[PDB]
């Protein structure tokens, strides 16, 4: 750590505070986060781990837990709120799909799930880029009801299958929490802002129904499931998320498959044809 001359606090991870800050000997801008060992042997694969939609984890310092991190200016978060008047248009918007979807899909292939997908762990640059951060932490830490400074961590982005108590659930959660964050950048506003765990359930039940045996088999059986959920029924996605184009409709109502194993994947949604006048603009 004594390396590393800390510039300046960037946020508050789930997990520890983040730093900007430059490493002392080759000036090199980084981004620090300060946070058992096999926590410790999880991230230490993951620094193998490389692709360039993926944050590039440069080391880890354990002496307390310091991740040293590739550092981006700017997180989608504040970008969305920025554009919340005008909007991310609709080609830049389908560019951040396709780079995510190759970041799931890469990490994906190798079993890595993320598990908490939102806009504010996904970065920036001013060259088109973006990145999912703290891919893999989930495994190491788990997922806490509070961060470490005692905010809620959100629901908004968490897949129905984890809600419903399942222990084993599989990478199509990232693929549902993708799914809702690119509703949101098309309408500026949260699919799913659930403020509970069943607030969060029911919202994604008000709207894609309440999942029965028919569009879900073995749903009733999980371990949270109850008789006694209202029964909603399902809206259009023309309702959703307009004006969103019927390409674009199509794909996101199969990455917001109650099933998970019917889920669309990263690598299968790369194909779909929403993406065939894929460009890569500047923000
Ligand atoms: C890793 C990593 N590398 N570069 C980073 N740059 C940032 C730039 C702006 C903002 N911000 O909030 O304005 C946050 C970050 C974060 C970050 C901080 C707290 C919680 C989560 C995240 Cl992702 N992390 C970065």
């Amino acid at each position: 750590m004594e390396n590393f001359q800390k510039v300046e606090k960037i946020g508050e991870g789930t997990y520890g505070v983040v730093y900007k800050a430059r490493n002392k000997l080759t000036g090199e801008v980084v981004a620090l986060k300060k946070i058992p060992s096999t926590a410790i042997r999880e991230i230490s694969l993951l620094k193998e781990l490389n692709h360039p939609n993926i944050v590039k984890l440069l080391d880890v310092i354990h002496t307390k837990l310091y991740l040293v991190f590739e550092f981006l200016h700017q997180d989608l978060k504040k970008f969305m709120d920025a554009s919340a008047l005008t909007g991310i248009p609709l080609p830049l918007i389908k560019s951040y799909l396709f780079q995510l979807l190759q970041g799931l899909a890469f990490c994906h292939s190798h079993r890595v799930l993320h598990r908490d997908l939102k806009p504010q762990n996904l970065l920036i640059n001013t060259e088109g880029a973006i990145k999912l951060a703290d891919f893999g932490l989930a495994r190491a830490f788990g997922v806490p009801v509070r961060t470490y400074t005692h905010e809620v961590v959100t629901l908004w982005y968490r897949a129905p299958e984890i809600l419903l108590g399942c222990k084993y659930y599989s990478t199509a959660v990232d693929i549902w929490s993708l799914g809702c964050i690119f509703a949101e950048m098309v309408t500026r506003r949260a699919l799913f802002p659930g403020d509970s765990e069943i607030d969060q359930l029911f919202r994604i039940f008000r709207t894609l129904g309440t999942p029965d045996e028919v569009v879900w088999p073995g749903v009733t059986s999980m371990p949270d499931y109850k008789p006694s959920f209202p029964k909603w029924a399902r809206q259009d996605f023309s309702k959703v998320v307009p004006p969103l184009d019927e390409d674009g409709r199509s794909l996101l109502s199969q990455m917001l498959h109650y099933d998970p194993n019917k889920r669309i994947s990263a690598k299968a949604a790369l194909a779909h044809p929403f993406f065939q006048d894929v460009t890569k603009p500047v923000p």
